């Protein structure tokens, strides 16, 4: 029979023993196990995707995604483990690396030195030229979503709210509901965005590194809106000329409604980082999204100087450009390498 897991069916097969829980992720149970090929032991996600539309597309891309990336700091995806028809598949078992600790455990406990912010820094911008230069999108950047081995090697994990990027189409209204992390939502969201451009994905860094510099989240939002007001309660009002590029009334016209907020000095937030870091923070979380930097600028920027070297900061190679009956036929066939 299958190994079992809390009373669950949590079958692996006996490629993969010695199971121990971890959490609940989105579709399903996640654990660890020992890979009896490769002598390591390995994470597993369970996922039960095939009742809803929207769970198959997440799914579908996701595993799409990472079976095309190919990078040093992206996770890739070892196995897939499923039954061998369509008819018996109600599940797939994702197989990846299992890593020391998530940068949400370390900031929880651990002080990072400078030089460890920096090098973490570079990684998960050296990942991120990658995912960008595929055309790609990963929409949920966040300290648990960032592995780190024993020795700090980074990999960006969990592509699933990634998507294409899509700037001709990112214009929404105002409050448009959003499916991504508040703490690490760009003003943008709130006001007239999609989140389908790579600017997103900055914003969500520049809130990484501000909260690798103190330990605690730099915009703590309770609810959709208080987000915005986290946001501008450090960057202060916006410009004039800032205001003048969202064309939506009703979102220019909230801005135009809240009194004058100040903006708080970077080096009064974090009066112990470096120089250096805080000119870098202030170009990620720029509230204009196209004056906000992109990413190579940003592997360019004097604090990670020590690291830039674009010649070993790889690109994609293949950049990327239904009803659930047929998304599971997908997922079968995109599964269909991994079996013997
Ligand atoms: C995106 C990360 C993910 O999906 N994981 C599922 C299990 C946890 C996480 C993961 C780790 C990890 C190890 C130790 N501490 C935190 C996370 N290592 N690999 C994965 C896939």
């Amino acid at each position: 029979g299958p190994e079992m897991v809390r009373g669950q069916v949590f079958d692996v097969g006996p490629r993969y023993t010695n199971l121990s829980y971890i959490g609940e992720g989105a579709y399903g149970m996640v654990c660890s196990a020992y890979d009896n090929v490769n002598k390591v032991r390995v994470a597993i996600k369970k996922i039960s995707p095939f009742e809803h539309q929207t769970y198959c597309q997440r799914t579908l891309r996701e595993i799409k995604i990472l079976l095309r990336f190919r990078h040093e700091n992206i996770i890739g995806i070892n196995d897939i483990i499923r039954a061998p028809t369509i008819e018996q598949m109600k599940d797939v078992y994702i197989v990846q690396d299992l890593m020391e600790t998530d940068l949400y455990k370390l900031l929880k406990t651990q002080h990072l030195s400078n030089d460890h912010i920096c090098y973490f820094l570079y990684q998960i911008l050296r990942g991120l030229k990658y995912i960008h230069s595929a055309n790609v999108l990963h929409r949920d950047l966040k300290p648990s979503n960032l592995l780190l081995n024993t020795t700090c090697d980074l990999k960006i994990c969990d592509f699933g709210l990634a998507r294409v990027a899509d700037p001709d189409h990112d214009h929404t209204g105002f409050l448009t509901e959003y499916v991504a992390t508040r703490w690490y939502r760009a003003p943008e969201i709130m006001l007239n965005s999609k989140g389908y451009t790579k600017s997103i994905d900055i914003w969500s860094v520049g809130c990484i590194l501000a909260e690798m510099l103190s330990n605690r989240p730099i915009f703590p939002g309770k609810h959709y809106l208080d987000q915005l007001n986290h946001i501008l309660g450090i960057l202060g009002s916006p410009s004039q000329e800032d205001l003048n590029c969202i064309i939506n009334l009703k979102a220019r016209n909230y801005l135009l409604s809240l009194p004058h907020k100040n903006k708080v000095p970077w080096n009064r937030l974090f009066p112990n980082a470096d120089s250096k870091a805080l000119d870098l923070l202030d170009k990620m979380l720029t509230f204009n999204p196209h004056k906000r930097i992109e990413v190579e600028q940003a592997l360019a920027h004097p604090y990670l100087e020590q690291y830039y070297d674009p010649s070993d900061e790889p690109i994609a190679e293949a950049p990327f450009k239904l009803p659930k009956e047929k998304l599971k036929e997908l997922i079968f066939e995109e599964t269909a390498r991994f079996q013997p």
